[PDB]
């Protein structure tokens, strides 16, 4: 059993304007490709560690796996959390739920456009969902490190603040690209993903 | 008293074909720009915090201070370390420093190129001087926390792995990047500031 | 500007037995008098830091900063928090808060345990008030980082779990020190920053 | 695959005075006890995270990886790192390295002395040998962090500085716990282990 680089859901260029066919061919098949190879690796060379009992082997490891592996985790939700069909507002109980613990949609998108543009260096912005509090939480997680993994929130919509998510396109202007990618999100995912936290 | 963004000491162009143009202008118009005026902006904050005697608000700044006064230390050592005048070996005392503490200057570069690609995120790998031990060192840093403030390590030569720094020409190749930086150290800046280590 | 040690709101034996009074004797008059001493001095060098534009200098003094000051801060948090007539359970609105936010006065019990017991190496457990969400809300911090200058969360009540809170009495096991430290918390303390927070 | 609580090469008072009995005895017996139990637990969750792929998982047990895990590397290295028979100088080739690397006996005492004692929160001063320079280096590490795990060096001589380690006998003066440990130094062992690190 292995990871594989999952298949992007849409053509590179679908996204156009809001990011380019140049990002999205290398973000998937570059940058995600790569993720994916060397947390195979890792994994393996974990595995062997273990056999043998080589804690410091295992410590040594720790970054890759979670670089890569966080890598593996956070792409694969990325792709589906984008759509062509995407943009515009949630309904239904997600919409409920963001206007509830945020108090409104554009407070909810300034908040998670505050927390994305907030990264310094590398790093991500989520929306979560907290399973304790059942309800939504923002956090931003630095460089690769995956929402769920090291907060315990399940990841609803993340937001790649990597220079390489938007840097050909946007340049230095961060919050140039956060502004275009509200209009490409795919809340048929994130509301599928939100409902099945709740039972 | 403020800190000033340095201008550059060659063209934008200067650099070409081993960093491009559009690079050096966005790196040192726009990011190298940015820190300085946030750092500006942070040491006034700090100031009336300490006036005030606000601990939090001092502890609350210590991030953008050491992302932005990092950056602005980082960058204004590294646009000295590059010049149209660079490449090639360096001579007299730092060649016989480098071959006796890594061995030859191929294994030095070797080891600089390691640990600056080795960077998960972004980052930096340095050339420092250890005082106390009276020889060089390598080490790698993580964002912008620059070596001398977080290792005590005398910076002698930078190289910048921030994703900004090659993405347009080289995106996700850093070693590409790595590989034509060599053609444009200058040197005679390196030596420069290993010869005031040594007294 | 010159921050002191604050006397206690009781003598060092008034939480006997839950927290023993050797231990109240060395946590004031030894740690906490040394984050204010450290405090002091290590804001003199920033002053003289910021004065010269010593960025470098700035930075260095970062963790010793942030230890000593998160030391002062959460500290004199912590004295507050504790008393010898407290226990129980509190009153009124707060009590209504930790009840919808944490289903139970003895569930939000179990969960900032169980943050406090969690904390690898030296750290805090807090309950703490998101003014943004405008509810509790409980986290852990590392070291002496200090729960508002890290997290933005309001105070409300911190539990120590550095060893030295606990060690001389409960040896290793941390989980004996959380069950008796409930029987001295201040809920009137604990209130009175809670209402603050609020209108 | 297994890992097992070491016995002691001694009794645990046989550090008396330096450490005394009730330290040794805790030190061993409940907190290494605990880095094994917890090793081992985590070790067999992360077995099963490899089998189901679940990378999450997996990033969620570092933290109790490295601290349990490293809590076993470092602890196992420390007890034979000290001896009844202990204390002095070392002899020979490693006299000779100390001497060179750090200009004398007293003055590398002075310098692992200065980096354990500098430690803010819990973690472990570490004479070490680094493979790539061929000579001696100090460092300082994070709550359990191992030497070589996390920097590549290979462990010599480490001093732990938790709380733990010293707080019983010597409350918050660190400083005299490391000066009462050269006393102890299994100089036999650390001899050893620093040959082991030449061809
Ligand atoms: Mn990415
Ligand atoms: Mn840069
Ligand atoms: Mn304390
Ligand atoms: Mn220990």
């Amino acid at each position: 059993m292995k990871h594989s680089l999952p298949d992007l859901p849409y053509d590179y260029g679908a996204l156009e304007p809001h990011i380019n066919a140049q990002i999205m061919q290398l973000h998937h098949s570059k940058h995600h490709a790569a993720y994916v190879n060397n947390l195979n690796v890792t994994e393996e060379k974990y595995q062997e560690a273990l056999a043998k009992g080589d804690v410091t082997a295992q410590i040594a490891l720790q970054p890759a796996l979670k670089f890569n592996g966080g890598g593996h985790i956070n792409h694969s939700i990325f792709w589906t959390n984008l759509s062509p069909n995407g943009g515009g507002e949630p309904k239904g109980e997600l919409l409920e739920a963001i206007k509830r613990d945020f108090g409104s949609f554009d407070k909810f998108k300034e908040k998670l456009t505050a927390a994305s543009v907030g990264v310094q260096g590398s790093g991500w912005g989520w929306l979560g969902f907290n399973k304790e509090r059942g309800h939504l939480q923002i956090a931003a997680c630095p460089n690769q490190d995956p929402l769920q993994g090291t907060t315990g929130l399940i990841p609803l919509l993340g937001i790649d603040v990597f220079e390489h998510a938007y840097y050909l396109q946007y340049k230095n202007v961060r919050p140039d690209y956060l502004k275009a990618i509200w209009n490409v999100i795919n809340w048929e995912n994130v509301t599928e993903r939100y409902m099945a936290c709740k039972k």
